[PDB]
């Protein structure tokens, strides 16, 4: 059912507010199904059949099925995706206090498009580092009710509001989350620890930093006269790793088959953990002997970089080239740019394009207008051949996007056919 | 506590997504409450202790409370609110057809802060006359479930989309409510028939047209790490529709009670529907002797018009006036402006400070900045006085607005205060 | 002491003028205390307790101390800084004569600060590459008496001055060297020629090519009231080369210790010997068995990039959040960006921040106002977690910049702590 596929993602989408909660939430489906999870640091002994995954930096999460045959003569089926979304992340020293309230600085994360996040009941989540009996350790935290809020402005005080302003994010960005008592103190620090407390029963001897970053607590949900959307936060991108997943723990066939879920994409993927850095390559290089066993692989291997597209958006139609506007609910489109902003060339595109008519999956394709500007970037660090398809949404990088309520179930299938799929070479 | 006036106020806001709505849910509890329906058109035969209301449009209502001591001697207690709020409203042909999708034409009601109708889950409600059985007639609808959406355009297709840009309500505001199939007709004139059988069990031989507005489908909610906040679309005015009926229901004493809540205040009253229309007028005049009797009894009467206040917003502080900024929970504001924007003076302000003292309220004061630009409007209808009060809230004019949660039972104590207070000034 | 530690900076950077300098003076103290160099063209045999280095393009240096404990099962404790700082660099066919004068034209490299290299005296060093006897072979120089000047136009003749104005680079910045007679030739590789002679008693058949940076002759000075400061050309970043040296010379433990001080970080790291290349990578991997030990390693290990921060200007404040606003002499400076400008992260920040605690050192932290723009680029070529720290200074990228007189101390201090910490994971 699409409909089980679908609320299989408002699930995972609320469980998953930062890229620590996602790589968490991918980690406990994956369990379930059997996989095991490996540490970097161990020496590994995987085998034929095995089913792993691995994660860094707690925020990052590749999961592997090594199929009968191996990566050296039958490659790897790998479906990249990423963990991250633009939002709104705290600063180190955020107390502000001003004309009674108490409000978190934060920074803006990734190419977040700032009016949407007001005037939203927003949560706060992510990873905090403490100090615990004179040891360091991290937890997650989510304090899941609507704590904050980022105001606008009444209109009656900026009459010129829907003439457009530039919204200056030091000063215009800072939630409030409460109000505080005549020379009533604020620590943040201290309010952590009673998260800390309230959530895991831990006591911090000291908290000291954090990654948390601010959330919509409007779950997803189906929209639509007859149900043909889907809006939510975070859909860019964890629309395609939940397809990815399904797709993994369903395949038929007995490829290599490889999830590779990534941080740090909406900011250039440049990290020790992100799809510029080397953890893919470091983990699949664990799987094979040394020597050219790996480069044999990868030219035997095909990346599908599954992020999402842009379908033509009806008030906004001169925004796509007139010939490549995706509709939603027409399934998977392959994403074309000769500049390699995306990867995909007429192999690529042409195997996935033959994958979904043997699916009977409707297939789309994008190019942007040629006057506008993980895929290419994995394929320069391991050397592997790349197709970069997305679902068709709008308003990417909104706090609440927008994508098809059938999509879903279309990725899912073609991915399950490309997990499946003896041949690439 | 009173916990239960905010989950009141989220019930009502919710069950009142027009201002039709808002007036049935005023007139249902009103009637729960023992008050009797008149008909503007009937001879009425009114009586010392009668509890009444009446309505014009269905969209604007009074409520009467006769107390023991005739208006003319006593005068009128008059409290004023409004049941409209600013929103997009479907056109009369609304039928747009455009790659692929079906979306409706909107006008803008009111002064709306466009940005944040954006990426919200909309649901459509209001008054549908239509002709069933060869005769007019009208009913509201209210299709409950998030059947639209507009969706904002992806900022990597508007890369300085956070430098502002003036939102252009024809082209970037009507909703998407579906998709068509190819050669697949739209009737959304045939959509309401259904939605009329659906909800109203009737069949309409033809409907012919409808005011109707779309409205966000998340309900008001409780926000802020100490629930010091209440979000909410309709804030303006819905507010002080609620505040003044729990005052006026609950109050003690004797005196004659008038709660009016007038349709079209957003944009500039001018309606047959008021406030500066005569419903109020030639409501009052029939409770009163011909002759000097209406003239005598409106200068024994005081009308506090209640409407939401800007309070100081630490994000853009340098908007209000740094000796009159309101606080979140600090209160009812009193509001002053000499120019008459509103029609608060010495003796009603002073009255109404003096209430509060001793129903132990605390208040407060505005004016605007002296170089920045309803109570007016009916004191210059009618001739009476005027204090011009409202809860200091923020975003006043978007989808979703802030107030404190400490504050609607602030205002219903001392609007109960005044409805029972036997002299004024 | 402190006075010992800055004396011992003032004395480095007046033997490094240019990062072919730099990386021989960092030699030079690496082999008085025992060190011995590496040659990447070789086979190495290093072992447990060794104390090797390495050079490449004679601009970057890798110092290592091998621990007890192997890489694989303790990690590397890792500083990263760099041996490049904005400057101007000599032309290849620089000879530029006019109105009497011989000037020699010159590139800018990396994002110098143009007026400040104006009125200064100035001379000339760096790398010269010559055949002598049918051999190439390379050699430092450096003129080391002041042999140059850009001089300011008179404000006489460029009134409007103190407005501001575009300094043009090609046309404003080319130093001042000589005057010439009536028909004296000037070839400044003959000048270079007689440098070799006098500097090195070479005679050069030929004088090809050369990297040769203009450099201040005002010696870096201890300057302020209470002696609160230091002043000096190149503090970005010989400041950290000779802080993480003093800190690797001094260490306890026995820990696997790192210091890499890479050429090329003013201008994106991008070259063989910037860390942007290969270079840690492939010395890294040279101290490990094949497989997967490198990997293992990394995971356990921390790079602590220490690049020079920004004090909050007195006179510019409002540069910085007034949240984060580091004081020179407050400590070092925890620097944190989540778009990954630096790749510093809560278990990094956490780990670095309780070590200054347990070391007694001050630590302050930075962000950017949100409204404006090596340690990211080593943990994404060689995938190792990064905590990004600087002292905190003023006027970066001019010809003279400032720190604090404290800080260098405090810096040693914790460079030491975390060289000698057996813990991390
Ligand atoms: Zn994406
Ligand atoms: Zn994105
Ligand atoms: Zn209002
Ligand atoms: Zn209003
Ligand atoms: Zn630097
Ligand atoms: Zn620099």
């Amino acid at each position: 059912m699409r409909a089980e596929l679908n609320q299989g993602l408002i699930d995972f989408l609320k469980a998953s507010p930062t890229p620590f909660h996602a790589t968490a939430s991918l980690a406990r489906r994956l369990e379930a199904a059997g996989y095991r999870r490996l540490d970097e640091r161990d020496a590994w002994h995987t085998e034929t059949g095995g089913r792993y995954y691995v994660t860094r930096n707690d925020s990052s999460l590749i999961a592997i099925r090594l199929g009968r045959r191996s990566p050296l003569e039958s490659g790897f089926r790998l479906v990249g995706a990423h963990t991250d979304s633009p939002c709104l992340r705290v600063k180190p020293n955020p107390e502000i206090a001003r004309n009674g309230f108490l409000q978190l600085g934060v920074e803006v994360y990734g190419g977040a498009l700032f009016a949407p996040w007001f005037d939203r009941d927003l949560s706060l989540a992510g990873r905090v580092t403490f100090r615990a009996n004179g040891k360091l350790e991290s937890r997650l935290v989510d304090f899941r009710k609507a704590i904050a809020v980022i105001p606008n402005l009444a209109i009656h005080l900026n009459r010129a509001a829907n003439e457009g302003w530039p919204i200056n994010a030091q000063n215009e960005l800072p939630p409030i989350i409460a109000q505080l008592a005549p020379g009533e103190a604020a620590d943040f620090r201290l309010l952590l620890d009673e998260q800390l407390l309230r959530e895991h029963g831990i006591t911090a001897d000291v908290v000291l930093d954090y990654e948390l970053s601010f959330y919509d607590t409007q779950s997803a949900a189906v929209v639509g006269l007859n149900d043909e959307f889907i809006a939510g936060a975070r859909l860019d991108n964890l629309l395609s790793c939940h397809a990815g997943l399904e797709a993994l723990l369903n395949a038929e066939g007995d490829e290599n088959c490889i999830l590779v879920c990534t941080d740090h994409e909406e900011v250039g993927s440049c990290s020790h953990c992100g799809a510029d850095g080397p953890f893919l390559e470091q983990v699949l290089r664990r799987l094979l002997p040394e020597g050219d066993a790996f480069s044999r692989a990868i030219q035997r291997s095909l990346l599908v970089s599954a992020d999402n597209a842009h379908g033509v958006h009806p008030n906004y139609a001169d925004r796509h080239d007139a010939n490549h506007g995706p509709a939603l609910n027409g399934g998977p489109v392959i994403k074309i740019n000769s500049n390699q902003r995306y990867a995909t060339n007429s192999e690529t595109a042409g195997f996935f394009r033959h994958l979904c008519q043997d699916s009977e999956v409707p297939v789309q394709s994008f190019v942007t207008r040629s006057d506008m500007g993980i895929g290419p970037i994995t394929a320069s660090q391991v050397g592997v051949r790349t197709v970069d398809i997305g679902l068709p949404t709008f308003a990417m990088h909104s706090i609440r996007e927008l994508a098809g309520s059938h999509d879903l179930a279309h990725l899912v299938k073609v991915l399950g056919a490309f997990y499946a799929s003896s041949e690439l070479p």
